[PDB]
């Protein structure tokens, strides 16, 4: 019963805040197809702005499963496939290493050792061109997964190519309004400005910078509401009419890849549920997750399970997101907090909550 719901959340968000000194926090239980919002402190200190049901935070990279299942729907759509090259997209990508990555490999970070981020120096689609054109990989591809905003997000790039429209357009109109997430945005535009929190880092006021493919890596603003509306959707594509959509939603959580107990999906993580905590809470952590790490090919991809936990961990210099899932409970969780405070605090409550949930 929500008793249950109200006394974990509280129990184990309050202290969570007072540790990490998180100026402000918003958090959603999903629990049988039902919300359950809870806010705290401000989303702008200088001026006693509270946290609010509306209040946009930085995802990201969640904004990763949002691209992710962007391209899942570009799939269902016969547009591209995951099979094909990636210089079917990209011509002018002629450099040798080239030869042999997938769209797929993009995808999952398993190109072969493309970096974290795009270089800060990349400002144009020629400074663009000649970065990938020079990277040298690491490892032949389809061999190891290196967790890399420049790999998704080159894919989020050449998945749309087909269908004519931008990356925001195509994410608008084909996954924020038909899922009815009305405060979501790539840009923010001026009648949710007084809406968009700040971020804190070492205590000034920042909004994450433009940069180049950040709209594929890290584009997404997103409230409490429509991140529990992203999570329902989820947790439960059959309710989604949009047959392509729903087709996506499903792919992005097919398990591509094995590392350890953990499974590569499109954007989306997934290990398989129950957990162990200490996987999940230890395995969060930078040192660990950014770490380079063989993987083993799912030939073909299992389809997504059910009894799985479901997740993504996102920060900007200024904000914390985590979101995790169990597809057969019908339960999940998301935290947006505007400071970008250590992983592991996140999924330990997150695993708190669910766990005494389930
Ligand atoms: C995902 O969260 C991450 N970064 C972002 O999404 C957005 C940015 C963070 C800093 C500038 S943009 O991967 C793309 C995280 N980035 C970092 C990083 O600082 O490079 C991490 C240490 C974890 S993954």
């Amino acid at each position: 019963a929500p008793q249950q719901i109200n006394d974990i959340v509280h129990r184990t968000i309050t202290p969570l805040i007072e540790q990490q000194k998180i100026p402000g926090m918003a958090v959603a239980v999903i629990y049988q197809g039902k919300p359950y919002y809870f806010t705290w402190g401000y989303a702008d200190i200088a001026k006693k702005q509270p946290v609010t049901q509306q209040t946009l935070f930085e995802l990201g990279s969640v904004s990763k499963t949002f691209t992710g299942v962007l391209g899942g729907d570009a799939i269902a759509r016969g547009e591209i496939k995951l099979s094909d090259p990636t210089t079917k997209y990209w011509p002018e990508l002629t450099a040798k290493q080239w030869n042999g990555i997938t769209l797929l490999h993009l995808a999952t970070y398993t190109a072969g050792g493309l970096p974290l981020q795009v270089p800060d120096e990349v400002k144009s689609s020629s400074d663009l061109l000649r970065f990938y054109q020079n990277w040298q990989p690491a490892w032949a591809p389809g061999t190891q997964r290196l967790y890399a905003g420049s790999s998704i997000g080159l894919f989020g790039a050449l998945a749309v190519k087909p269908s004519g429209l931008s990356f925001e357009q195509a994410m608008q109109t084909r996954v924020f309004q038909p899922l009815k997430l009305n405060h979501t945005w790539i840009n923010v535009p001026p009648a949710e400005e007084k809406n968009y929190a700040w971020g804190y880092r070492e205590g000034k006021a920042v909004h994450v910078s433009p940069g180049a493919l950040d709209a594929e890596a890290y584009g997404v603003k997103s409230t409490i509401e429509d991140m529990a509306r992203w999570v329902q959707s989820n947790l439960k594509p059959l309710d989604i009419n949009e047959k392509t959509l729903q087709q996506g939603i499903q792919l992005a959580q097919s398990r591509y890849w094995q590392t350890g107990d953990m499974y590569q999906g499109l954007g989306w993580e997934m290990l398989d549920w129950p957990v162990n905590p200490d996987s999940i809470i230890n395995g969060s952590d930078n040192k660990i997750a950014l770490a380079a790490r063989p993987v083993k090919a799912i030939t073909p991809p299992t389809p997504a399970v059910r009894a799985s936990w479901v997740h993504k961990t996102g920060a900007t210099g200024g904000f914390g997101s985590y979101v995790a899932f169990i597809p057969e409970k019908e339960l999940g969780i998301v935290m947006l907090a505007n400071k970008n405070y250590p992983n592991p605090a996140r999924v330990d409550a997150a695993w708190q909550i669910l766990n005494a949930l389930q």
